[PDB]
């Protein structure tokens, strides 16, 4: 079921052809940006592609390295340029933060390149062992980088990846924040989460904020930081900058 | 782009269309039928179901989805008079509840007029007696039984052996990078083979260019679906294309 | 050590049996109920399910399985009178079923003289509102649900929020290595308190000594099992050891 | 559900307390033992387990380091002792096989120690991208190492690790080869199964051998090797030996 050939996809996947989009991420409280996930995108000839839809042709032709490492580099050079004064995040499946290989380059590419690390989130998606992770993040956790965990509950065993591994922010997905006008254990849900993480010193970020109504029960639950259409769309770093000149 | 809120009004709605991708006969080079796929129709966008089937999951709404898409078939297969065949994707998890598939069952005795001209392509694939059972009644009434994606996931050989397959379907990856693939091009052949061994065809998806069409058709594959022909359209869309439909 | 004939022949001969882990109050220190957990008996050996389950499968058996433990658990609640609860493992495809949770809703108003003393353990934990209104039907008739394994694979608070749960079931692991584990006593207790605020109660599993007991006693769990308690036994062995029941 | 208390598990896996058992393999034609599946069990104080009932304490104490490495020292010295004469293999799972820390380790301790590289056989278990599995298999298939895989077409996508690894073995679990004589689709399956591997210019173990009605089947199928209760349950090389004083 494609709108465009597989061809034209294969071959922005080899011209190396990635944007990196972001999403404003905004404190409860103060409704400031703090920063953003930085989200891939594949511009091919005819359009832009989000993740869900290419990833498959990536795997078929072994190219997650080449995105991750453009995802990472591009990364570090936006959050160079903002003066340290916004965080940026970059996605990097279990697999990756589970690979010493991996995350030793990253750790040397960081330590050499990043001149604000403590800007920079590494958040967990595709979510074992963990104690390979747990030590590949704490290397990179050792430069001030912080540590993320998307898909809260939703995902593999998270609440395993938050006893074992360093998480600094709970991530959590756009239906563990809907229909709640109409349900109290939701509501219980939520507030037991957010207290967990904060009686584990982290901080939560809700992702998928689509009305005010949400910010009002949120901010009242404590959530720290929200994500989602009510404050932007993912965007071009250019867009955001013409949409909010703070930035 | 488009917000969650655009989504769910639009799935709250039933606002669903069924597109069409045709399949081509790899002897006779003629469109023989179409893949029929579900589509949301929001206020301002049009979506696969991959970028809002856990919406759907939300809001409870694959029976709703599942009945569209039966509905919207039956009647274009009608209309089409017995001269195209239309898949449905089912669900391996509907194809397993005895309940759905007698409703589905006694649905199409009732409103198909052209049962042989239906076909339950089995999507998303565990147990297996019960979905057997399930698929042999409907089959009963002439409807034929696919399955996609072949080679990819789990238990390929399994439901292939366990459950009345009519039609294998092979994804885009199982024909790509074949001027190299000297074991892919093994791989199909002997597929195609077992396929042909046990009373089936093969559809091999995501054919791209005339290249792949060359080494398919000489591997006896029975039928084409990719961009090579056309990529999935509204009905009127493809009737503009192909005059012969 | 056996054969696959040897466990095929037991399976087709429906040689099962119900054996019984005790569940012991946090409070009272007493027995209150037991978890009904599955075994094959072969002509040499007694099998756990693992060691079988994909031969349950090929056989097409877990349905005649599902009957074999509904109908003993329920036998043995009534010769207990009422006494002591007992919970019986179903898969979560059996509880998404309309079909078998109608046949064991009707079972249950039937046969067992104390719906309250039965538990129906989800296991093997996808869709949720089907499942909810099966769960609710025989709740009404007083049965009890749980869930076990919370914390592990997929889902577990999606499970909590959309199903009419009654007590969580932790596994093993959950509690494991405790004496330097500051973050799973946070998250124990966080648990604990939130099933507490959602109106249900906690059994934490693979409890295997009395440093874990004062820990878990503290954080409010409300029941124990594991091998510090008892293993599993045949009903005939429980009494010989507990002369309460 | 368990006969022994978790406890004297995880004493046991601190212990390093692990034995590897081996069961035969035989050629369909000669029905000689050719070499033996080595199958890890752990010795406990009151018992001795499979893999099967210990996995989940393994990964809990983070131990499967210990016990591959147990795994592949074990055998490589029962081969050495062997003359040659006998293959053995040993599983490892899909994540250690794509890892090119643990494989480049794995490369440089057979180099060393295994004096019949022949004889070795890497059966991948618990079956993403391929090619660096691929690299990983390669580089130890260079040292005249064999390379099979567990489970074919149960598993997750068996024909995609078929069609990009270096696989010599293909391997049959139990259902495949059961129900035969009232299942034509599952005969015609089989042997378009074993055609394609012998295309491919490999063989193929058909595991779950029960009985010789089986053995017909099969040996007229040109399957090429055996392996179930038929001939013989694992058994420690001991016990082997003592059943087969070819061995």
């Amino acid at each position: 079921a494609m709108d465009i050939s597989s061809t034209e996809i294969w071959d922005a996947i080899r011209r190396n052809s990635y944007l990196l989009y972001y999403q404003p991420k905004v404190d409860a409280k103060t409704n400031k940006i703090i920063g953003f996930e930085g989200l891939v995108r594949l511009k091919t000839a005819t359009t832009i592609l989000a993740p869900i839809d290419f990833f498959d042709d990536i795997v078929l032709l072994n190219a997650t390295r080449e995105m991750q490492d453009f995802v990472a580099e591009t990364a570090i050079k936006q959050i160079n340029q903002l003066g340290g004064r916004f965080s940026i995040s970059i996605n990097i499946p279990a697999h990756y933060v589970a690979s010493s290989t991996y995350m030793t380059f990253l750790h040397d590419y960081v330590k050499e390149h990043l001149k604000y690390p403590e800007c920079l989130e590494i958040e967990i998606i595709e979510r074992t062992e963990l104690a390979i992770a747990d030590k590949n993040l704490r290397k990179i956790k050792d430069l001030g980088v912080k540590v993320s965990m998307d898909d809260f509950g939703k995902g593999y065993s998270s609440l395993a990846y938050l006893r074992s591994l360093p998480i600094d922010i709970v991530k959590t997905d756009m239906s563990f924040i809907a229909l709640l006008k109409t349900d109290r254990k939701q509501q219980i849900i939520i507030r037991a989460i957010v207290n967990l993480c904060h009686d584990l010193g982290g901080k939560v970020v809700t992702e998928g904020v689509e009305d005010m109504e949400q910010v009002e029960k949120l901010r009242e639950m404590k959530v720290d930081y929200f994500q989602g259409y009510y404050f932007s769309r993912p965007l071009p770093m250019e867009e955001i900058k013409q949409k909010y000149s703070i930035v």
